[PDB]
């Protein structure tokens, strides 16, 4: 009945703000979260948030969210897994809730939910870069170019995994142009520093809507990659699946995921 929850900043699926100054408490539609590192303070809100928050209260549970430091969403390395996979799969959490991406490797080891967000890679590109897609051989034969094409990922998450099972050769070109977080890739793709961003798509499709400017446009992958979805991992054999399934099935049709992505997701740019 008391469900430790790990989760992971990723705007606008998971924001981290500190308790409002004046009451020490988180306000409007926070909610306390702590740090992986120690054990109110930090405040956590947004889509991935609301969707726990109806979840808790529709099955009746109660919950201690923490942030995890130890990696991001789930990275395996030499037999051991970080991130938000490790803290599920090592059993320190009974959940994962963020902008998690279901992928096969993953699934192996944790269950998933139904996925409650569509989601795969997309390229993000400022608007005047004339490329035609993640099909380009600009970006597929990448060193045939002069002055080649410099394009990147946030690497260690289900985006390179996916772009080293299935184009090991761009991806190994892509290596060097690693960013550490998706507010430095969009600083350098604006300032010319990337020519071009590969990453999760229902994150850069959000960073296009809200770019002020409207100078930062996404191209969908189209064959290049699969869509795939955002699932909450539990432990494998969970007898929590069902009920947040069956839960999360009921919010998408009574439209209550629909209001949250309009709540949530929505940007003026199209
Ligand atoms: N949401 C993705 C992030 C990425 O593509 O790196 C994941 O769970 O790994």
């Amino acid at each position: 009945q008391h469900l430790t929850v790990a989760t992971l900043e990723e705007r606008p699926f998971v924001i981290v703000e500190p308790a409002d100054p004046i009451s020490g408490t988180c306000i409007r539609d926070s909610v306390p979260c702590r740090s992986q590192l120690n054990r109110e303070k930090r405040c956590c809100k947004g889509f991935c948030i609301d969707i726990l928050k109806r979840l808790a209260h529709t099955i009746g549970f109660s919950y201690d969210l923490y942030l995890v430091t130890n990696g991001k969403h789930g990275k395996k390395i030499d037999g051991v897994w970080n991130g938000m996979i490790g803290e599920v799969f090592y059993q320190r959490a009974d959940m994962a809730i963020g902008s998690l991406t279901i992928n096969e490797e993953r699934s192996e080891i944790v269950d998933f939910s139904v996925p409650f967000v569509e989601t795969g890679i997309s390229v993000m590109v400022a608007r005047g870069t004339t490329v035609s897609g993640l099909s380009d051989r600009k970006f597929q034969r990448p060193q045939e170019q002069y002055p080649p094409l410099k394009f990147g990922t946030v690497p260690n998450g289900s985006t390179e995994k996916n772009i080293r099972s299935n184009y090991p050769d761009m991806h190994s070109y892509m290596v060097r142009y690693n960013q550490p977080r998706v507010e430095e890739a969009l600083t350098q793709l604006k300032a010319g520093k990337l020519d071009a961003f590969i990453y999760d798509a229902a994150v850069l499709n959000y960073m296009a809507r809200k770019d002020e400017g409207c100078k930062l446009v996404t191209i969908g992958s189209g064959k290049v990659f699969a869509t795939t979805g955002y699932g909450i991992a539990l432990h494998k054999g969970s007898r929590w699946k069902r009920p947040i399934d069956l839960a999360l099935l009921q919010f998408l049709g009574d439209d209550e995921i629909e209001m949250l992505e309009r709540l949530w997701l929505s940007g003026i740019c199209h």
